[PDB]
Formats: C-alpha cells, structure tokens, sequence
C-alpha cells in the first residue's frame, strides 16, 4: 500500500469523507487517483476554503479536511484559521510541500519552515522526516484538531511522499479513537453542586463551547433547575441557549466595568464553555463585584489560566453540563421572567433600518433556520430580534476577523441540508471572502446572502466616535454592485429598496432551489 492508499484509508475510517481544496501543483500527488467515497469541495480562495470547512466543522461537530497549496495558499487562509483557533474548530489543514529532493535549493512552491508559518493559530504544525511516517503524522493532526480543546492543526507533506510505500504498521492508526469527554471527579462535584444547591441568586453564563458540544438542552435544565438567569458571553461566537427562553438575558457587553455591573448581587456566577471574558471595548472597573464569586468550566487550559478571577475547572463542556442539569436540586425560586418584545422601530417606505430587517426574517424564517453574522454594526439588533430556539442556529467570527460567514454559510448549508441558512452580511465584510459565492452556485448549496448595505465599514465609524478618532482615512466603501458580483459568480441576485421589496424577496429566495444574495438597502 502507497502511502496515498493508506492515508486515504486513514481519513475513511476516522470518518472524513469532504476535501475542501484550492489545488496546486504540491498536492496534485495527492489529490490523483481520488477515491470514489470522498467529495473535494473547490474554493477560488484559501480563505473561502478555510471559511467553508469551518461552517461545515462547527455545524457537524466533527474536523473537517482541508488540502492547501505550500506558502502561498496557507498564507492566504491564515485570517480565518485566526477565526478558526478561538471558535476552538476541528480543522485539519494540509499543504503540500515540494519534492524532499528539491526543499533544499528552495525550488519554486518550497515552503519554508513550514511548521512556522501557521503558528501561532493552529495547536499543532507538523512536517513529516519521511515519507513512511506520513500516515501517523495525519493520524496525530486528526486527534489533535478533534481532542478538547479543539482547534486548527497542520501538516505539510512533500508531494513525492504520497507515492511512497506506507509502512505495514500504519494500519493500527485506522480505528484509534481518543476520548476527551471527561468530567470533575465525584468529590468536587458535589462541592461545586453543593455550591450551586445553596447560591441566593445564581447567575449563568455560556459561551460557544456550549453550542459545540451540543450541552444547550442540559444547560436550559440547568437553568431551568437553578431558576437562574442566563447571558451568552460576549463576542459570542455561536448561540448556547434558546433566546426567547425566559432565563435568557442576551448578549453581554464586552466590557470590564459592564459585565461587574450586570453580575452585582449574584453571590455565584457559573461560566460554562466560555473565555472569561473577551472583552472587547476597553472598559475599566472591577473584573467582579463584592458579594460575587465565578466559577469557569472550560474544556481550554488557556481559558483557565487568563481568566484574571474565579475558579476554574478542565473538562468537557457536554459532560460537565449534562452532570451539573442532572445532580442539581431544583430551587423554590420563580423563574425569571422573560425579557420584553423587542420594539417595532418606525419604518418608512424607503431605506431599511436594520432592526426592520431582523422583525421581517425571524416572522418569514423557518422556525430552525441557521444565521450567520458579519453585519458588524448590527449583531446587538441580530440578537434581540431573532427567535433562536435550536442548538447551532448562529455563528458569527470568533476572532471577529471578516470573511467568514459569506463562505461559512456554504459550509454550514452544506453540512445542514435541511435547514435553510441565512447570512447576514454588511457590504464591507461581504468583499473579503466574495469568491465564495462561485462555490454555493457551482454546488448548488441553497444559503440565502442577506447583504446589509450601508455604504460602509458602519462599525468603525462608531467605534471612532467611542475612541473620538476623528478624519479616519478608509471608513467608506461606496460603488460596490452586490447583484453583479452575485450574478459574476452565478448566484441569484434580489435587490430589496424597501420592506415590500424585502418581503417579497425573501419569500422568493425562501422558495429558490438554489442560493440567493438579496441586496438590502440599508438606514445610514
Ligand atoms: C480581516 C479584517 N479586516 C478588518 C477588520 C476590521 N473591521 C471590523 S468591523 C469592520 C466593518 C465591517 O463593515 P460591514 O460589513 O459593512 O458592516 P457594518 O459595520 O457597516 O454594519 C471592519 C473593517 C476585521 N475585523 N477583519
Ligand atoms: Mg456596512
């Protein structure tokens, strides 16, 4: 067996069936002979490619493979495996190298230092010293993207390995299965139950972890049990509760002072799945009030060890969850009440205002549509506006590096037939992974593309009002034809000037076969 065969085979058994690829001449020893029980997925782009794998990974919870050109197309994917290390996304990103015989001279396409230029993103870069020991290189990027905490991995492979005879023994990598689902030992679980048991005012607070390991329902119990509130952490990655829940208290602000303030009178504070915090805005205050202990369950040691207070616990997020709901007693407490109706804000027959946007797609959306998120001026209304009442219903870039949703909605789609995905996108974020659309048309994945169009990088200008940064250069992005660029790459292209006009394309992109971009005039 050639060590091709054997990687094939490797990849067949640990389950992987989808190569999302932009070839070259490194990978085209790999990518011959390409067996009839996998799919290759192309992208125009490396960052589409890496943006696609990631939808289809946090959407299936389990890796994605990804086939990559040396430097260059590694290099050009390096933004989203930024978006890819803090969503903790299962991602096996291979590259091929150039001949063992010509790395030294540096032949055009050699990858330098190889291992180097993904770190510091991925938790493991690899290059093989022969090509024998290819097979279990693979095996290790396969366990490493897939063992808690998850996370983007690497491996480069000269291009003549792939021809190379496997060593026989490779055959033990196929049905290894490693398992993280671990949880506190009995003993300090009853402690941190009986801590939770005895809390006056428990508040809860989940980040996206919650939603990877699938522990929503275990942690609406929680909640439900403890007659807790509940927040999802801020930058929020991905949605881990029902957001018309009565318990649901929405997004956090990503500040210091704010997320002391919203905890004040809660004695015990259980963060599960979450950094503790990503604070975005720099608001200086107390990390907690007096009166509030946290406690963090994190399946990342790295979270365990920024975190500037509380206690923190190593475990898997869907273990720790389904233990806490299931010991817990239930509180004599009323359940919170749920938070108001958002308000219907005045529209008129012109330019839509977003919160108009997001009343029109939570009464028209199929009640388990998945969202994605990159209208970077808008998420709080996003958040506030849409019934998400189903696990994996939105996503938005962890690292908040732009070009993600646009070609994670495809992967999304792709990995979610049955469930019509929905990206949100502004017309600055849409540009920065555009090419992606070729690959929804080509596939004839059906996600709808919602462009918010501002005329501009919205979210900067306000931030340059907070920073008081006046005569900023580049804030503007005027001149850009969604519909042509849609139709450039063979998608349907709808315009929407007004609520009819979105009414009405929706419906219509609701009942299309194929996928949609509707160009949205959007206030300011
Ligand atoms: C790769 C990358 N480049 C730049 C940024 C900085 N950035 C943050 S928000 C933003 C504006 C996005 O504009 P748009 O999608 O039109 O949404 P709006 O702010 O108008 O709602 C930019 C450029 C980033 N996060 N990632
Ligand atoms: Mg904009």
């Amino acid at each position: 067996a050639s060590v091709h065969g054997t990687t094939y085979e490797l990849l067949r058994r640990q389950g992987i069936d989808t190569v999302f690829g932009n070839p070259g001449f490194n990978e085209l020893p790999f990518l011959k002979d390409f067996p009839e029980d996998f799919r290759y997925i192309l992208a125009l782009q490396e960052a589409c490619v890496v943006g696609i794998a990631d939808g289809y990974a946090q959407a299936s919870r389990k890796p994605a493979f990804i086939n990559l050109h040396s430097a260059a197309g590694t290099g050009n994917a390096m933004g989203a495996l930024s978006n890819a290390r803090t969503s903790h996304s299962p991602l096996i990103v291979t590259a091929g190298q150039q001949t063992r015989a010509m790395i030294g001279v540096e032949a055009g396409e050699t990858n330098v230092d190889a291992a180097n230029l993904p770190r510091p993103l991925v938790k493991w870069s690899y290059e093989p010293a022969s090509a024998a020991e290819v097979p279990h290189a693979m095996s290790r990027a396969i366990h490493m993207a897939s063992m808690a905490p998850q996370g983007p991995v690497y491996l480069s492979v000269p291009y003549d390995d792939w021809d190379k005879d496997a060593d026989p023994q490779s055959h033990h990598l196929f049905d290894r299965h490693v398992s993280s689902s671990v949880r506190l030992n009995d003993q300090d679980l009853d402690i941190l139950v009986k801590a939770l048991n005895s809390a006056s005012n428990p508040a809860i607070v989940l980040g996206p972890d919650v939603d990877a390991a699938n522990a929503n329902a275990d942690c609406v119990m929680l909640a439900e049990r403890l007659k807790a509130p509940v927040w999802v952490a801020p930058s929020a990655p991905r949605c881990p509760f029902p957001t018309r829940h009565p318990c649901f208290r929405g997004l956090m602000p990503a500040g210091i002072a704010a997320i002391s303030q919203l905890l004040e009178g809660h004695d015990v504070v259980l963060v599960i799945g979450a950094p503790v915090f990503r604070y975005y805005q720099y608001d200086p205050g107390q990390y907690l009030k007096p009166g509030t202990r946290l406690i963090s369950v994190t399946c990342d040691p790295l979270e365990a060890a920024r975190a500037p207070m509380g206690d923190a616990i190593v475990a898997d997020i869907g273990a720790m969850a389904s233990a806490l709901a299931n010991l817990v007693e239930e509180s004599s407490r009323q359940l919170p009440t749920a938070a108001p109706e958002p308000a219907k804000v005045d529209q008129d027959a012109g330019r839509l205002h977003p919160e108009t946007v997001f009343d029109t797609l939570n009464d028209m959306a199929p009640e388990n549509a998945i969202y994605l998120n990159e209208s970077t001026s808008t998420t709080a209304q996003m958040w506030q506006r849409l019934n998400m009442r189903n696990p994996g219903s939105y996503y938005f870039c962890a690292a908040g590096g732009l070009g993600f949703a646009l070609p994670a909605a495809i992967g999304v789609q792709l990995a979610e037939p049955e469930r019509q995905v929905i990206a949100v996108i502004g017309d600055g974020s849409a540009n920065y992974s555009i090419s992606a659309l070729w690959t929804a048309a080509q596939y004839n994945i059906p996600t709808i593309f919602v462009i918010m169009n501002n005329g501009t990088y919205g979210m900067l200008r306000r931030f340059a009002g907070v920073l008081e940064a006046e005569n900023v250069p580049g804030l503007d992005v005027p001149g850009i034809d969604f519909r042509a660029l849609a139709k450039g790459y063979g998608v349907q292209a709808l315009k929407a000037d007004n609520l009819e006009q979105l009414k009405g394309s929706l419906q219509e992109a609701l009942s299309a076969k194929g996928p949609v971009l509707i160009e949205v005039s959007t206030v300011s």
